[PDB]
C-alpha cells in the first residue's frame, strides 16, 4: 500500500462538493503541454503541404484496414460522422463544445455512447497525423476529415480553415449536464428537463452523452412530431435554423449507414472504461465478430440511400416517395423501414455487394417528412437539389467552423473570401495615428476615471475563448443590441460614446481603439493619483464593425446578465454569484490570481454597476491601491449577512457599519485559495506588485480578441 | 443557468473513478503561482530581519485579540498546537505530510476535526505575515510559531531553519486514507484497519481527520494500554521512537489546555464548509459565546499542569503523583481527572485568575503512565528534567524539520551546526577535476550502456520531493542497505561500483559524481549510436556519505520495491503497476510528458530489471530512438493479455508474437492522455525532440537533490 492519490476518486472534491472549482482557471498549463514554450502552431500550419495532405486523406477513404474495415471499401460515412460529432457538441449559450480543440480524443467525449466507434475513425487518421506531425493538429485533422470525405463522394464543399490548436487534457470547464448515468429518459432524478419539457439552459442535447436528440424518439418512444420538436430545439442551441437543420440532416444521411447487426450487450466497455489491451479503443466485441457486416454502433441497422458511398439525391427520393413503418433492428432498436421497396433501391451488404440489405430512416429523418415546417423545406430540396447542395455545404462549413472565431485565425488555401455573418466580421482599423494625441484629448475631455474604465471593461468583457466571439475589437458595444443592454448602463455609455466618437473622427483612430485607449487613460490616471507613473501597453488596429455585419440575435448570448467584476447581477439567479464570476472568468481566459487583482482594482476604481459602494473598501476611490485587500483581510471587522447577496462590514469595537459588500467581494476573503491571494496582495511590501499585476491583467483582457495581431 | 463546471462535484472523475489521476503531476504550476517567474524565496528569506521577527512573534504571544482571546493572556499553547499539528501530518512511508509547505492553510487540513480552531491561530499570525511579506512564507511562519512560543514560556529550543516555500493549493498527491466520513471507528465500511487491528500502510493516523490517535481512547473507548499501542504505532510512522514520543507528549502538555466548556453541536461548519461571512474561519459558535472560557475545541476540558503558561516540571508531578479516574467533560468527552487534588495545583480560569478549574489527562497521557515501557521513560524524565528538556527540544526540532531535506536547504541564524542523522548528511564533493578525463575512463572501461544507465538511474531514483530525502548525492547506493536491495541488482551494481570507485580514486571526483557522469556517458553513447551528438549538462560537487551518517533503518522506506521505469515489481501488489509508476513519478517531481519520454527512452536503452525484453520494442537496443512510441502506436499489432502484468504484442497478419510488454508499458498506449503524448513522440518529425526531451528529463532526475547548488 503506497501513499499517492493515484486514482481520480481520491480528492478534496468529495468532502465539500460545493466549493468553487478553481482548477478550471488553471488548465492547459506548462506542465501538461508537451511542446516547447516557443512552439507556435499557427506558423507551423502555414507551412503544411496541404495539397499532399488532401491527397493522403482522400486515399485514406478507400484504404480499408483489417481491424476496422471500411463499409463497401469507403470510410467516408464514418469520417463524416466523426467530424459532425466533433462539431455537434457546440452550444451557443456559452460557446463551449465544438471541434475547435480536438476534444473528441479525450474523456468524456471519447466515451460518449453517441461517439461509439468514432474511436476507430480517429485511430484510422493516425498515420496521417504521424506523417504531417506538428504542422497538423489532431483538432484540424478531425475537423477536416469529413470535408474531404464529402469532396471524395462528390459534393462541392464550401471551404476549410486550419488553425485549431491541440489540447492535452479534458476541458474541465464544460458542464455537460446534471445526470449521473448515460442517456437516462427525462423521467429520472437529476433530469435536464424542467416545467413543460423545457431543456435546462446552457444544454444543447436531450440527455447526457448524446450529440443532439435520441434517434429512436423522445425518451426512446418513436413519434416524429415530438422528435421534430427536440431537433428544432437542440439545433437552434447549436446556432442552426430550420433550413440549415433539414439540410444538415439530409446531407448527412445522403451517405453512410446505421450499424446494429448483432447484440449490443456483447460490446466491451467504452474507451475510458476499457483495459490496456484495447489500445485506447472501446466498444470492442470479443465474443463474436464485431466488424464489417457485424458492426454494432447505434444499434439501428440500414442505410438511408441506395448508394451510400455517394453524394446524390437518394435521401428525399427515399424519404418522400416511400411510405415508412416502425420495425426493430436486429439489435433491438426502433427504426423506420419503407413499405414494399424495389430491389434496385436496397443498399448492398458492406462486405459483399451481391447481397441486398435494407433501407432505414430514424425518427429524426421521419421528422423531416412529418413536421409541417420541415416538410416544406424538404420539398424544396427534393425539387431544387442545387439549392440543397449549396445550403448543405454552407451549413456544413458553418458547423465545423462556428467556434473558430474571427477570420484572422483562419489559415489555408480553402478559406472562403466571403465574410459570413456568423464570423462576426470586423475590418482592419487604421494604425497610423498619434496615440498620445488621442490620450491627451481623452484626458482633456471631462469624463471620469469611472466612466472611462467601465466603458472599456464593458466593451471587452464580452469576449469568450470557448468560441472566440466577443471582445473590444469592432466596438459593437456602440451598436444594437449591446448599446442598450441594461448591464452596459446605456445612458452612461451614450455619454461616453458621444465624446469618444468625436475623438475618433478627429484623429483617424477607430472608435474601438479609442474606447480601449480611454480605459487605459483612466487606469493611468488612477495610478498617477497614487503617485505611480506608467504607460499601459497599447496595440492599435481595432476596426469598427457595422450593423450590417452584426447579427443582432446571435449576440443575445453574449449579453452580460451578470458580471462580478462590476458587482453586477441582472436578476437573482440559481447559481451563486461567485460561481457566475468563476464562469465569466474562465470564458475570459483569466487565471485565479488575475481574477483576484482585477476585482480589487476595479473596486477601488469605483466601477460598480449603478455607482454602488459594495466592495469599495477605500477612502480614496479613483486611486489605484491595494486597499480592497488590506481591508478585506483586516480582522478588526466582522462580516454580517444583510439580505440577498449583501453583507455589512462592521467595526468590532464600535459595532458600526463601515462598508457593505456582496458575496462576490467576500469570497476573496473566505475561500481558502482566494484569501491566500488576497493576503499576498495585502502585504506591506506588495503595493507595486499589485499595480503591476492589475495592469497586466487589464491589458490581457483588452487584447484578448486581437487575433489580427500575433 | 450558466454552462461552467463551476463546483468541484462536476467532473470526468465520477464516470471512471479508477482512471489514473494524472493531475497530481501537474500541480503548483504557473497559472496558480501568483509570484513572478524569477521570484526566489531562498534569496528573499536570507534578507529577512529575523531578530525583529523574533521580537514581534514573542510579543504576539501576549497580545490578545478580542475575537479569539488568549488563554490567561498567553497564546503559546495554541501556537504550539498549531505548529505540532502542522508537522504531525508527516509520514515516513512516502514522506508526505509535514509542515514543509504551509499546507494547513488549505483544504483538507484546514478543516480536519483535529485542526479545530487552528484557523484562529493561523489568522492571528496574519499581521506578522503582512509585515514581513514575501520574505516570510506562511509555511515558515507556521513552523516557527510554536518554537518561539516555547522560547517565550521558558524552554531552550534547539534551533530553527527557514526555507519552506509556500504553495497555493491543496496537495493533490496525498492520499489521506479510505474513509468517506470524519473520524469513524475502525468498525466501519472503508476501514483503514486490516487483520488484527493492523493499520494500512502509508497511513500514520488511526482514523480520517486525526493527527495521530484518538485522545478518548481507541475508537472512543478509554483504555490507556490500547491507546499506548496506537501511540507507539503512529508515532513510529512519523519517525519517532519511544523516548522521542514520551518526550513530545509530555513537553507538549507541559503547557496549554483542553477546551470543551459548552456544547459541540452548536459549532458552525468547519472552514471549507462555512459561508462567506465567517472570513475563512470555522467552527464558529453563533448560538452562545464560543470564546475564552467558553471555547470548545476537542471537547475535553482542563489543563495538564498547574501553570500552563510556563515550561516547568508540572506534567509528571501531576501524572505520576496523583491517581486519576475517568470523568466526562462538560461537552461530553471522556477524560481523566485526578483524585483529591490540592487547590494550589488547580489551573486557573482563562479569563479570571481568581477562579480555579480542573486538571486533566487524556487517554494518551495515561498511556505514558501505564504502558510499561513509557512508564520507565516517564520516570527518567521526572527524575532528570535536564535530560527531559534536552530530549524534548531535539525531538521538537526534528518534528518540525523532518521534511526539510538536506541541510543545504536550511537558512537562518538558529540553524544548529550539528549534523543530525535524520538530515541524511552528505559532505561537499570536490569540484576541481577534469570532467572529460572521468568520461574517457568511463568510456574506456568495458561497462555497457545498460550497466551505466541503470546504475545511475538507481542511484537517483530514490529521491522524493515530499520530504526531500534520497537522490544520487551521497552515493548511498554503495552502502547498506541500498547496495543489497533486490531492485538495485546487487551483482551488477557491485560490478559497476568496482570500476567506478577505481575511477573516482584515480581522478579526485566523488563516487557520487562518477555514478552520475557514467550514466551520462551511457546516454551520450546511445545517442551517438543513433548518429546524434550531445554532451549532457553536468554539475559536479556530489559528496559521498559515510555509513556513520547513514541511518540504515530510516532508509528502509526509500527501497525501490517497484519502479516502472525499469519494469520492476518486487511482488504482485494491490495497486496497479501504472498507479505505482504514477506515485513514484510524483515523488520524483516529474510531469506526465517527462514520465512518458523517460519510459520510452529507458526501454530502448535496455535497462529493465533482470534484462527482460518487456516493452523493448526495438531492433536496436542500446540506441536512443523513439522506437518505443512508433511501435506502441502501430495498429498492425494487437495486444493479448498473457498472465500477470504481461501482454503479447502480436502481428495482426501473421498472428505471431513480436514483443512482450507489461501494463506499465501499455498504459502509454491506452490511457487517452498518455497515448496523446506517445503519438506526439511517434510523429515522423519528432525524433530529435524526443532525444532532447529525454535528455532534459534524465538531467532533471540526476539533479533533483542538488540543493547544494541553486
Ligand atoms: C451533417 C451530418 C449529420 C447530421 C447533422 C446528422 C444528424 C443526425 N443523425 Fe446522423 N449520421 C451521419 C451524419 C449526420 N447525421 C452520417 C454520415 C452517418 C453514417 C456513419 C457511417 O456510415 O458510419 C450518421 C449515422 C447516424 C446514425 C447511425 C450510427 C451508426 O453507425 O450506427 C444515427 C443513429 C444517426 C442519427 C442522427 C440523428 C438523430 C440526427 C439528428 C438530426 N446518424
Ligand atoms: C509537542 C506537542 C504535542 C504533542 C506531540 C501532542 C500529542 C498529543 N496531544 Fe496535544 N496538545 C499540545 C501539544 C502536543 N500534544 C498543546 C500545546 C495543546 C494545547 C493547546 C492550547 O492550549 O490551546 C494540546 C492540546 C491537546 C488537546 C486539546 C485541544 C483543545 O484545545 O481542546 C488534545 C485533545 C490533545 C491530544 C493529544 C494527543 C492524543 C496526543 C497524542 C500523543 N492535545
Ligand atoms: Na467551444
Ligand atoms: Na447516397
Ligand atoms: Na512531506
Ligand atoms: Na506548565
Amino acid at each position: 500500500m503506497h501513499g499517492g492519490a493515484t486514482t481520480v476518486n481520491i480528492s478534496t472534491a468529495e468532502w465539500w462538493p460545493k466549493a468553487l472549482n478553481l482548477d478550471i482557471l488553471s488548465q492547459h498549463d506548462r506542465k501538461t503541454n508537451p511542446m516547447g514554450p516557443d512552439f507556435n502552431y499557427q506558423e507551423e500550419v502555414k507551412k503544411l503541404d496541404v495539397a499532399a495532405l488532401k491527397q493522403d486523406l482522400q486515399a485514406l477513404m478507400t484504404d480499408s484496414q483489417d481491424w476496422w474495415p471500411a463499409d463497401w471499401g469507403h470510410y467516408g460515412g464514418l469520417m463524416i460522422r466523426l467530424t459532425w460529432h466533433a462539431a455537434g457538441t457546440y452550444r451557443i449559450a456559452d460557446g463551449r463544445g465544438g471541434a475547435g480543440t480536438g476534444n473528441q480524443r479525450f474523456a468524456p467525449l471519447n466515451s460518449w455512447p453517441d461517439n461509439t466507434n468514432l474511436d476507430k475513425a480517429r485511430r484510422l487518421l493516425w498515420p496521417i497525423k504521424q506523417k504531417y506531425g506538428n504542422k497538423l493538429s489532431w483538432a484540424d485533422l478531425i475537423a477536416y476529415a469529413g470535408t474531404i470525405a464529402y469532396e471524395s463522394m462528390g459534393l462541392k464543399t464550401f471551404g476549410f480553415a486550419f488553425g485549431r490548436e491541440d489540447i492535452w487534457h479534458p476541458e474541465k470547464d464544460i458542464y455537460w449536464g446534471p445526470e449521473k448515468e448515460w442517456v437516462p429518459p427525462s423521467t429520472n432524478p437529476n433530469s435536464r428537463y424542467t416545467g413543460d419539457r423545457e431543456l435546462e439552459n446552457p444544454l444543447a442535447a436531450v440527455t447526457m452523452g448524446l450529440i443532439y436528440v435520441n434517434p429512436e424518439g423522445v425518451d426512446g418512444n418513436p413519434d416524429p412530431l415530438k422528435t421534430a420538436h427536440d431537433v428544432r430545439v437542440t439545433f437552434a442551441r447549436m446556432a442552426m435554423n430550420d433550413e440549415e437543420t433539414v439540410a444538415l440532416t439530409a446531407g448527412g444521411h445522403t451517405v453512410g449507414k446505421c450499424h446494429g447487426n448483432g447484440n449490443a450487450a456483447l460490446l466491451g466497455p467504452e474507451p475510458e472504461g476499457a483495459d490496456v489491451e484495447d489500445q485506447g479503443l472501446g466498444w470492442i466485441n470479443k465474443t463474436q465478430s464485431g466488424i464489417g457486416r457485424n458492426a454494432v454502433t447505434s444499434g439501428l441497422e440500414g442505410a438511408w440511400t441506395p448508394h451510400p458511398t455517394q453524394w446524390d439525391n437518394g435521401y428525399f427520393r427515399m424519404l418522400l416517395n416511400y411510405d415508412w413503418e416502425l420495425k426493430k433492428s436486429p439489435a433491438g432498436a426502433w427504426q423506420w423501414e419503407p413499405i414494399n421497396p424495389r430491389e434496385e433501391d436496397l443498399p448492398v451488404d458492406v462486405e459483399d455487394p451481391s447481397i441486398r440489405r435494407n433501407l432505414v430512416m430514424t425518427d429524426a429523418d421521419m421528422a423531416m417528412k412529418m413536421d409541417p415546417e420541415y416538410r416544406k423545406i424538404s420539398e424544396r430540396f427534393y425539387q431544387d437539389p442545387a439549392y440543397f447542395a449549396d445550403v448543405f455545404a454552407r451549413a456544413w462549413f458553418k458547423l465545423t467552423h462556428r467556434d473558430m472565431g474571427p477570420k484572422a485565425r483562419y489559415i489555408g488555401p480553402d478559406v472562403p473570401q466571403e465574410d459570413l455573418i456568423w464570423q462576426d466580421p470586423i475590418p482592419a482599423g487604421n494604425r497610423n495615428y498619434d496615440v498620445q494625441a488621442v490620450k491627451d484629448r481623452i484626458a482633456a475631455s471631462g469624463l471620469s476615471i469611472s466612466e472611462l474604465v467601465s466603458t472599456a471593461w464593458d466593451s471587452a468583457r464580452t469576449y469568450r475563448n470557448s468560441d472566440k466571439r466577443g471582445g473590444a475589437n469592432g466596438a459593437r458595444i456602440r451598436l444594437a443590441p449591446q448599446k442598450d443592454w441594461e448591464g452596459n448602463e446605456p445612458d452612461r455609455l451614450a455619454k461616453v460614446l458621444a465624446v469618444l466618437e468625436g475623438i475618433a473622427a478627429a484623429t483617424g483612430a477607430s472608435v474601438a481603439d479609442v474606447i480601449v485607449l480611454a480605459g487605459n487613460v483612466g487606469v493611468e490616471q488612477a495610478a498617477r493619483a497614487a503617485g505611480v507613473e506608467i504607460v499601459l501597453p497599447f496595440a492599435p488596429g481595432r476596426g469598427d464593425a457595422t450593423a450590417e455585419q452584426t447579427d443582432t440575435e446571435s449576440f443575445a448570448v453574449l449579453e452580460p446578465i451578470h458580471d462580478g467584476y462590476r458587482n453586477w447581477l441582472k436578476q437573482d439567479y440559481a447559481a451563486t454569484p461567485e460561481e457566475l464570476l468563476l464562469d465569466r472568468t474562465q470564458l475570459l481566459g483569466l487565471t485565479a490570481p488575475e481574477m483576484t487583482v482585477l476585482i480589487g482594482g476595479l473596486r477601488v476604481l469605483g466601477t460598480n454597476h449603478g455607482g454602488t459602494k459594495h466592495g469599495v473598501f477605500t477612502d480614496r476611490e479613483g486611486v489605484l491601491t491595494n486597499d480592497f485587500f488590506v481591508n478585506l483581510t483586516d480582522m478588526n471587522y466582522l462580516w454580517k449577512p444583510a439580505g440577498k447577496n449583501l453583507y455589512e462590514i462592521c467595526d468590532r469595537k464600535t459595532n458600526q457599519v463601515k462598508w457593505t459588500a456582496t458575496r462576490v467581494d467576500l469570497v476573496f476573503g473566505s475561500n481558502s485559495i482566494l484569501r491566500a491571494y488576497s493576503e499576498l496582495y495585502a502585504q506591506d511590501d506588495n503595493k507595486e506588485k499589485f499595480v503591476r499585476d492589475f495592469v497586466a491583467a487589464w491589458t490581457k483582457v483588452m487584447n484578448a480578441d486581437r487575433f489580427d495581431l500575433d
